[PDB]
């Protein structure tokens, strides 16, 4: 009922799962004013989503994406060059807006090998709240930080979901393809692939064999280099709605 308009209300707010917000019902917790005088029951996820509740439900503009993803860029430049910073999402595809900055990163440096640099998105993201770039974080891992980014003003914008992530150099590619999307774009490509004799996920593209059971991924210096696997003409992100 009205009341599982609750569950249903606090769910909206970012870090609050259903079982989650279920409890916050079961303490009495229901409006969101409910949650700002409870910061206390909140852990600190749920509370920078009360915090930017509202700018958490707008969308993202492209000339602010173009514009978030240059300083983005720009800053990964300078500490290391070697650095690659690809933005995902909707948005690679073209999209006129967003929900939010999906970013993948790698680093010669880093292979499915090595595992084990948080240094290397870490110094990632000081240099951006050194930026005033990011303004908050959500959560953060030695591989996948998630939290909130801001442009600048000159005088202001909405406050923005922004996520970066450490994938091996040699997983790249089919992780950057994976999050480009779209849904069903990757459900065709995995389609086709898998009739030419070839296996794909995020990670990477292997072949096939007998009872279908094998693999041992094949080399990927490019996304270019797995369509060419499976004998497809490079479709460019934009044709890729399906
Ligand atoms: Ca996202």
């Amino acid at each position: 009922d009205d009341t599982s308009s609750s569950i249903n209300f606090l769910t909206r707010v970012t870090g609050i799962g259903p079982s989650a917000a279920r409890k916050l019902v079961d303490e009495g917790i229901k409006t969101l004013e409910d949650l700002r005088k409870n910061e206390d029951k909140l852990n600190h996820h749920q509370r920078i989503g009360l915090k930017y509740f509202e700018d958490f439900e707008k969308r993202i503009p492209r000339e602010e994406m173009l514009q978030m993803q240059d300083i983005v860029l720009n800053e990964v430049k300078k500490l290391d060059p070697e650095y690659i910073a690809t933005v995902c999402g909707s948005f690679r595809r073209g999209a006129e807006s967003s929900g939010d900055m999906d970013v993948l990163l790698t680093h010669p440096n880093f292979t499915s090998e090595s595992s084990k640099q948080p240094k290397l998105l870490h110094r990632v993201v000081e240099q951006l709240q050194k930026v005033r770039f990011i303004t908050d974080t959500l959560s953060k891992g030695e591989t996948k930080f998630m939290g909130v980014c801001q442009l600048p003003s000159e005088n202001e914008y909405p406050h923005r979901r922004i996520d970066i992530r450490l994938i091996p150099k040699d997983q790249y590619y089919c992780g950057v393809l994976y999050f480009t999307g779209s849904d069903i774009f990757n459900k065709n490509m995995r389609a086709h692939a898998l009739e030419k004799g070839f296996t794909i996920n995020e990670y990477t593209i292997r072949p096939l064999g007998v009872t279908g059971v094998a693999g041992e991924p094949l080399p990927v210096d490019s996304e270019q280099d797995i369509f060419d696997y499976i004998q497809w003409r490079y479709r460019e992100p934009k044709d890729r709605s399906e």
